[PDB]
Protein backbone atom coordinates (compact mmCIF):
# COMPACT_ATOMS: atom_id res chain seq x y z
CA UNK A 1 0.00 0.00 0.00
CA UNK A 2 0.86 3.74 -0.79
CA UNK A 3 1.52 6.85 1.58
CA UNK A 4 1.11 10.08 1.32
CA UNK A 5 4.09 10.79 3.11
CA UNK A 6 5.05 14.28 3.83
CA UNK A 7 8.15 16.15 4.15
CA UNK A 8 8.02 16.02 7.28
CA UNK A 9 8.14 12.40 7.87
CA UNK A 10 11.96 12.62 6.87
CA UNK A 11 15.03 13.69 8.28
CA UNK A 12 16.35 17.57 6.70
CA UNK A 13 16.99 15.69 -8.16
CA UNK A 14 17.14 12.42 -6.54
CA UNK A 15 18.52 11.54 -3.06
CA UNK A 16 18.76 9.69 -0.14
CA UNK A 17 16.33 9.68 2.59
CA UNK A 18 16.07 8.48 6.05
CA UNK A 19 12.55 8.21 6.85
CA UNK A 20 12.08 8.91 10.51
CA UNK A 21 10.43 5.62 11.56
CA UNK A 22 10.65 3.34 8.39
CA UNK A 23 14.02 3.75 7.48
CA UNK A 24 16.74 4.19 4.34
CA UNK A 25 14.50 4.99 1.01
CA UNK A 26 15.46 6.75 -2.55
CA UNK A 27 13.28 10.14 -2.87
CA UNK A 28 12.96 11.99 -6.39
CA UNK A 29 11.12 15.07 -5.97
CA UNK A 30 9.26 15.74 -9.46
CA UNK A 31 7.72 19.31 -9.26
CA UNK A 32 8.47 22.04 -7.66
CA UNK A 33 6.97 25.62 -8.11
CA UNK A 34 2.41 26.82 -9.00
CA UNK A 35 0.18 25.06 -7.08
CA UNK A 36 -1.12 22.56 -9.61
CA UNK A 37 -3.24 21.23 -7.42
CA UNK A 38 -6.27 20.08 -9.83
CA UNK A 39 -4.17 16.82 -10.62
CA UNK A 40 -3.21 15.42 -6.83
CA UNK A 41 -6.23 12.75 -7.19
CA UNK A 42 -4.75 11.50 -10.59
CA UNK A 43 -1.27 11.59 -9.53
CA UNK A 44 -2.07 9.52 -6.67
CA UNK A 45 -4.14 6.81 -7.92
CA UNK A 46 -1.56 6.52 -10.90
CA UNK A 47 0.98 5.74 -7.62
CA UNK A 48 -1.90 3.62 -6.24
CA UNK A 49 -1.72 1.63 -9.72
CA UNK A 50 1.94 1.76 -10.02
CA UNK A 51 2.10 0.18 -6.81
CA UNK A 52 -0.53 -2.52 -6.91
CA UNK A 53 2.60 -4.04 -9.51
CA UNK A 54 3.86 -6.20 -6.90
CA UNK A 55 6.37 -9.00 -7.27
CA UNK A 56 9.26 -10.55 -5.91
CA UNK A 57 11.41 -8.84 -9.22
CA UNK A 58 9.61 -5.70 -9.42
CA UNK A 59 10.95 -2.70 -7.26
CA UNK A 60 8.34 -1.22 -4.91
CA UNK A 61 7.08 2.37 -4.78
CA UNK A 62 6.59 3.27 -1.32
CA UNK A 63 5.40 6.26 -1.00
CA UNK A 64 4.05 9.83 -2.58
CA UNK A 65 4.85 13.24 -1.13
CA UNK A 66 1.63 15.53 -2.61
CA UNK A 67 2.17 18.89 -1.10
CA UNK A 68 1.26 22.62 -1.97
CA UNK A 69 3.79 22.98 -4.89
CA UNK A 70 6.46 20.06 -4.05
CA UNK A 71 5.66 16.04 -5.61
CA UNK A 72 8.14 13.52 -4.53
CA UNK A 73 8.01 9.92 -5.20
CA UNK A 74 9.63 7.32 -2.63
CA UNK A 75 10.88 3.99 -3.57
CA UNK A 76 12.78 1.19 -1.97
CA UNK A 77 16.24 1.79 -1.49
CA UNK A 78 17.96 -1.18 -3.19
CA UNK A 79 21.90 -1.38 -1.68
CA UNK A 80 23.78 -2.60 -4.86
CA UNK A 81 22.87 0.05 -7.29
CA UNK A 82 21.47 -0.93 -11.01
CA UNK A 83 22.86 -3.67 -12.61
CA UNK A 84 26.02 -1.92 -14.64
CA UNK A 85 27.18 -0.73 -11.57
CA UNK A 86 27.51 -4.46 -10.61
CA UNK A 87 28.73 -5.78 -13.71
CA UNK A 88 31.90 -3.15 -13.42
CA UNK A 89 32.59 -3.63 -9.77
CA UNK A 90 36.10 -5.41 -8.97
CA UNK A 91 34.76 -8.55 -6.99
CA UNK A 92 33.12 -10.61 -10.17
CA UNK A 93 30.32 -12.21 -10.52
CA UNK A 94 30.18 -15.52 -10.32
CA UNK A 95 28.38 -17.55 -13.48
CA UNK A 96 25.91 -18.81 -11.38
CA UNK A 97 24.84 -15.70 -10.07
CA UNK A 98 24.51 -14.09 -13.48
CA UNK A 99 22.41 -16.81 -14.25
CA UNK A 100 20.18 -16.79 -11.20
CA UNK A 101 20.32 -12.50 -12.28
CA UNK A 102 18.73 -13.62 -16.23
CA UNK A 103 16.19 -16.08 -14.46
CA UNK A 104 14.86 -12.95 -12.47
CA UNK A 105 14.76 -10.62 -14.96
CA UNK A 106 12.74 -13.16 -17.30
CA UNK A 107 10.23 -13.73 -14.09
CA UNK A 108 9.85 -9.60 -13.78
CA UNK A 109 9.46 -9.43 -17.14
CA UNK A 110 7.18 -12.00 -17.49
CA UNK A 111 4.84 -10.30 -14.68
CA UNK A 112 4.79 -6.74 -16.03
CA UNK A 113 3.63 -8.68 -19.16
CA UNK A 114 1.10 -10.99 -17.50
CA UNK A 115 -0.58 -7.48 -16.15
CA UNK A 116 -1.04 -5.76 -19.63
CA UNK A 117 2.70 -3.63 -18.81
CA UNK A 118 4.95 -3.21 -21.30
CA UNK A 119 8.26 -1.37 -19.85
CA UNK A 120 9.53 0.25 -23.04
CA UNK A 121 12.60 0.92 -21.56
CA UNK A 122 14.35 -2.21 -20.06
CA UNK A 123 17.92 -1.63 -19.59
CA UNK A 124 20.48 -2.10 -16.94
CA UNK A 125 19.94 1.30 -15.47
CA UNK A 126 16.49 0.07 -14.40
CA UNK A 127 17.58 -3.55 -12.65
CA UNK A 128 18.21 -2.91 -9.63
CA UNK A 129 20.28 -5.19 -6.89
CA UNK A 130 19.66 -5.92 -3.16
CA UNK A 131 22.96 -7.04 -1.02
CA UNK A 132 22.16 -10.59 -1.84
CA UNK A 133 22.42 -10.18 -5.75
CA UNK A 134 18.55 -10.38 -6.15
CA UNK A 135 17.54 -8.08 -8.88
CA UNK A 136 13.90 -5.78 -8.75
CA UNK A 137 12.42 -4.28 -12.59
CA UNK A 138 12.42 -0.39 -11.68
CA UNK A 139 11.09 2.54 -13.93
CA UNK A 140 13.39 5.36 -13.15
CA UNK A 141 12.42 7.22 -16.54
CA UNK A 142 8.79 6.84 -15.83
CA UNK A 143 7.78 5.72 -18.60
CA UNK A 144 4.90 4.15 -17.18
CA UNK A 145 3.94 7.05 -15.06
CA UNK A 146 1.90 8.67 -18.07
CA UNK A 147 1.08 11.76 -14.91
CA UNK A 148 4.25 11.99 -13.13
CA UNK A 149 5.52 12.41 -16.58
CA UNK A 150 4.03 15.40 -17.84
CA UNK A 151 4.47 16.46 -14.47
CA UNK A 152 8.11 16.04 -14.46
CA UNK A 153 7.94 17.85 -17.56
CA UNK A 154 5.87 20.71 -17.11
CA UNK A 155 7.26 24.34 -18.22
CA UNK A 156 6.74 25.97 -14.81
CA UNK A 157 8.77 23.17 -13.08
CA UNK A 158 11.80 24.28 -11.32
CA UNK A 159 18.14 8.17 -23.49
CA UNK A 160 20.37 5.47 -24.27
CA UNK A 161 19.23 3.87 -27.61
CA UNK A 162 21.97 0.86 -27.13
CA UNK A 163 18.31 -1.20 -25.47
CA UNK A 164 15.79 -0.15 -28.53
CA UNK A 165 14.45 -2.10 -30.46
CA UNK A 166 15.29 -0.78 -34.11
CA UNK A 167 12.14 -0.69 -35.39
CA UNK A 168 11.72 2.31 -32.54
CA UNK A 169 15.09 3.84 -33.60
CA UNK A 170 13.92 6.48 -35.98
CA UNK A 171 10.82 6.33 -36.07
CA UNK A 172 8.56 7.97 -33.07
CA UNK A 173 5.34 6.26 -34.41
CA UNK A 174 6.26 2.47 -33.94
CA UNK A 175 3.85 1.54 -31.27
CA UNK A 176 6.29 -0.29 -28.61
CA UNK A 177 5.28 -4.15 -28.07
CA UNK A 178 6.18 -6.97 -25.69
CA UNK A 179 8.69 -7.87 -28.19
CA UNK A 180 10.08 -4.37 -28.04
CA UNK A 181 10.91 -5.41 -24.22
CA UNK A 182 12.30 -8.62 -25.82
CA UNK A 183 15.02 -7.00 -27.71
CA UNK A 184 16.03 -4.89 -25.06
CA UNK A 185 16.02 -8.12 -23.01
CA UNK A 186 18.77 -9.16 -25.71
CA UNK A 187 20.80 -6.37 -25.12
CA UNK A 188 21.05 -6.68 -21.62
CA UNK A 189 21.88 -10.42 -21.69
CA UNK A 190 25.14 -9.30 -23.61
CA UNK A 191 25.69 -6.95 -21.38
CA UNK A 192 25.82 -9.40 -18.14
CA UNK A 193 28.80 -11.23 -19.87
CA UNK A 194 30.29 -8.64 -21.46
CA UNK A 195 30.35 -7.11 -18.02
CA UNK A 196 29.96 -3.56 -20.09
CA UNK A 197 27.88 -1.54 -22.58
CA UNK A 198 27.83 -2.21 -25.94
CA UNK A 199 28.79 -0.35 -29.31
CA UNK A 200 31.91 1.30 -27.51
CA UNK A 201 33.42 2.01 -31.18
CA UNK A 202 30.25 3.60 -32.14
CA UNK A 203 31.46 7.12 -33.14
CA UNK A 204 27.75 9.11 -33.84
CA UNK A 205 24.59 8.58 -32.94
CA UNK A 206 23.19 8.76 -36.57
CA UNK A 207 25.95 6.52 -37.77
CA UNK A 208 24.85 4.16 -34.67
CA UNK A 209 20.75 4.71 -35.40
CA UNK A 210 21.20 3.00 -39.19
CA UNK A 211 23.84 0.84 -38.21
CA UNK A 212 21.13 -1.33 -36.00
CA UNK A 213 18.40 -0.91 -38.33
CA UNK A 214 20.70 -2.32 -40.81
CA UNK A 215 21.82 -5.51 -39.05
CA UNK A 216 24.27 -4.69 -36.57
CA UNK A 217 23.89 -5.98 -32.98
CA UNK A 218 26.52 -6.17 -29.94
CA UNK A 219 29.82 -7.77 -30.75
CA UNK A 220 29.44 -11.58 -29.48
CA UNK A 221 33.15 -11.73 -30.16
CA UNK A 222 33.69 -8.78 -27.54
CA UNK A 223 32.87 -11.39 -24.79
CA UNK A 224 36.12 -12.60 -23.08
CA UNK A 225 34.49 -14.52 -20.31
CA UNK A 226 32.64 -17.54 -20.85
CA UNK A 227 29.58 -17.37 -21.94
CA UNK A 228 27.25 -20.68 -21.98
CA UNK A 229 26.98 -21.45 -25.88
CA UNK A 230 22.93 -21.42 -25.32
CA UNK A 231 23.01 -17.91 -24.15
CA UNK A 232 24.59 -16.92 -27.01
CA UNK A 233 21.94 -18.27 -29.08
CA UNK A 234 19.33 -16.73 -26.29
CA UNK A 235 20.35 -13.40 -27.08
CA UNK A 236 20.61 -13.72 -31.03
CA UNK A 237 16.83 -15.22 -30.66
CA UNK A 238 15.55 -12.04 -28.68
CA UNK A 239 17.32 -9.50 -30.68
CA UNK A 240 15.93 -11.00 -34.14
CA UNK A 241 14.90 -7.88 -37.05
CA UNK A 242 11.39 -9.33 -37.02
CA UNK A 243 9.54 -8.79 -33.90
CA UNK A 244 7.46 -11.51 -34.21
CA UNK A 245 9.78 -13.90 -34.41
CA UNK A 246 11.30 -13.18 -31.26
CA UNK A 247 10.17 -14.99 -28.50
CA UNK A 248 7.88 -14.04 -25.58
CA UNK A 249 9.01 -14.10 -21.66
CA UNK A 250 7.02 -16.86 -20.85
CA UNK A 251 8.73 -19.05 -23.88
CA UNK A 252 12.15 -17.64 -22.32
CA UNK A 253 11.65 -18.69 -19.27
CA UNK A 254 10.45 -22.52 -19.92
CA UNK A 255 13.82 -22.65 -21.88
CA UNK A 256 16.31 -21.00 -19.59
CA UNK A 257 15.04 -22.24 -16.11
CA UNK A 258 15.56 -25.73 -17.03
CA UNK A 259 18.95 -24.65 -18.32
CA UNK A 260 19.53 -22.62 -15.49
CA UNK A 261 19.23 -25.28 -12.87
CA UNK A 262 20.78 -28.45 -14.58
CA UNK A 263 24.11 -25.96 -15.86
CA UNK A 264 24.42 -23.03 -13.60
CA UNK A 265 22.78 -22.99 -9.89
C1 LIG B 1 17.49 7.65 -10.48
O1 LIG B 1 16.19 8.02 -10.96
C2 LIG B 1 15.13 7.79 -10.12
C3 LIG B 1 13.82 8.00 -10.56
C4 LIG B 1 12.77 7.76 -9.68
C5 LIG B 1 13.07 7.31 -8.39
C6 LIG B 1 14.40 7.12 -8.03
N1 LIG B 1 15.36 7.35 -8.90
N2 LIG B 1 12.03 7.07 -7.47
C7 LIG B 1 12.03 7.68 -6.13
C8 LIG B 1 11.02 6.26 -7.84
O2 LIG B 1 10.11 6.05 -7.04
C9 LIG B 1 11.04 5.64 -9.22
N3 LIG B 1 10.08 4.54 -9.17
C10 LIG B 1 10.18 3.51 -10.03
O3 LIG B 1 11.05 3.47 -10.88
C11 LIG B 1 9.21 2.42 -9.90
N4 LIG B 1 8.24 2.35 -8.97
C12 LIG B 1 7.60 1.23 -9.20
N5 LIG B 1 8.20 0.63 -10.25
N6 LIG B 1 9.16 1.36 -10.67
C13 LIG B 1 7.56 -0.64 -10.58
C14 LIG B 1 7.48 -0.74 -12.09
C15 LIG B 1 8.49 -1.40 -12.78
C16 LIG B 1 8.44 -1.48 -14.16
C17 LIG B 1 7.37 -0.93 -14.86
C18 LIG B 1 6.37 -0.26 -14.18
C19 LIG B 1 6.43 -0.17 -12.79
C20 LIG B 1 6.18 -0.59 -9.87
C21 LIG B 1 6.46 0.37 -8.68
C22 LIG B 1 10.64 6.61 -10.32
C23 LIG B 1 11.33 7.97 -10.08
Amino acid sequence: NVIKMKSSDFLEKVSLAFHRTQGLMIMKTVYKGPNCIEHNEALLEEAKMMNRLRHSRVVKLLGVIIEEGKYSLVMEYMEKGNLMHVLKAEMSTPLSVKGRIILEIIEGMAYLHGKGVIHKDLKPENILVDNDFHIKIADLGLASFKMWSKLNNEEHNEGTLYYMAPEHLNDVNAKPTEKSDVYSFAVVLWAIFANKEPYENAIAEQQLIMAIKSGNRPDVDDITEYCPREIISLMKLCWEANPEARPTFPGIEEKFRPFYLSQLE
